[PDB]
């Protein structure tokens, strides 16, 4: 996985910022953000989600079908947001907008 060829529209600064955010919320430090971690991220960001809402969020970008978020799938969230691909009511969009990244 190469984030520079995969997401060429992301500056180096933005990549690091997102790496910083991913690491912040991977509380267990296993390299993934799972439903429990994502629950705590949405609470902290001011956009708390229901348990099925959080499952729906992950599902949207869970390209390896494992229930949790790899870094690349995390980045994919922000790609979609910046490309106009998230619905206006998506918790993923609340994630991107309330990250105060950018
Ligand atoms: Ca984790
Ligand atoms: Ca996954
Ligand atoms: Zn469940």
């Amino acid at each position: 996985f190469n984030p520079y060829t995969e997401f060429p529209e992301f500056s180096r600064r933005l990549l690091k910022d997102l790496e910083k955010m991913f690491k912040t919320y991977d509380a267990g430090r296993d390299g993934f953000i799972d439903l429990m971690e994502l629950k705590l991220m949405m609470e902290k960001l001011g956009a708390p989600q229901t348990h099925l809402g959080l499952k729906s969020m992950i599902k949207e970008v869970d390209e390896d079908f494992d229930g949790k978020l790899s870094f690349r799938e995390f980045l994919l969230i922000f790609h979609k947001a910046a490309a106009g691909e998230l619905q206006e009511d998506s918790g993923l969009l609340a994630l991107a907008k309330f990250s105060e990244i950018d």
